[PDB]
């Protein structure tokens, strides 16, 4: 007679497992262990995921029915999905029906630095540069505006974004702070030169410097255009 139900020993109920994202196929994740103190088959334990809920996170993993080893079955990308919900099942092999026990388990992916700062180009047809405007004859240091649009898909210190002029301001009309603040250096006159164009690099490298620059293919770059607003002078 099948007296005992299997009892999970590991993991503990409600534990959130933390693994690195982007670990290769069939990487080892966890050793599940449940015990059953019954005689022979009534006390043999077999491991599975529950696959009958609407939650299909089980597709990312396998569990060995005998050893309880969970391995990865697919790419684990934290930027695609950060948390994965599994329901562990431990079954004995009882007479016409086994007793089974279930234990929810969450797996959370720790971020790695596998993305760089990238712009997204305005839709085809509309101008491909970020536009900034300043009054002509603005004094030295005047905020022209904030260059922006570059995002790093990583987390915290893996997602630092800095902006740098890559090319196009040989006259030193502007200074670009690494935070994206674009400032006036020189006296700018609408009635002489009313428009400026140059290229900015977004980088996580605080000490990036210019080294051939293709704005169609390289989304770490964008064009910035500055126009001077009219003063009555
Ligand atoms: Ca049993
Ligand atoms: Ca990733
Ligand atoms: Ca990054
Ligand atoms: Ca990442
Ligand atoms: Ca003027
Ligand atoms: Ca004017
Ligand atoms: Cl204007
Ligand atoms: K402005």
């Amino acid at each position: 007679v099948n007296d005992n139900r299997p009892v999970f020993v590991r993991p503990p109920n409600g534990t959130i497992l933390h693994i690195k994202e982007e670990i290769p196929l069939r990487s080892n994740v966890y050793e599940v262990y449940a015990t059953d103190n019954d005689e022979g088959l009534n006390g043999a334990v077999r491991y599975s995921f529950l696959k009958t809920t609407g939650n299909r996170d089980w597709e990312y993993f396998t569990i060995d029915p005998i050893s309880g080893l969970i391995q990865t079955a697919q790419r684990l990308d934290r930027e695609k999905q950060a948390v994965y919900s599994l329901i562990l099942v431990a079954s004995d092999l009882g007479q016409p029906v086994p007793y089974e026990t279930m234990q929810p388990l969450q797996v959370a992916l720790e971020d790695i630095d596998d993305n760089e700062p990238l712009f997204v180009r305005p839709p085809k047809g509309s101008p491909q540069y970020q536009l900034l405007t300043v009054p002509e004859h603005s004094p030295r240091g005047t905020l022209v505006g904030n260059v922006t649009g570059a995002v790093d898909a990583d987390e915290g210190p893996n997602a630092i974004v800095y902006y740098f002029i890559a090319a196009g301001d040989e006259d030193k009309n502007f200074h670009l702070q690494p935070d994206g603040r674009l400032l006036v250096l020189r006296d700018l006159d609408r009635e002489t030169e009313a428009t400026f164009s140059f290229i900015v690099k977004a980088s996580s490298n605080r000490s990036w410097t210019p080294p051939a620059l293709d704005l169609l293919t390289d989304l770490t770059l964008q064009e910035v255009r500055v126009v001077l607003e009219d003063i009555n002078d």
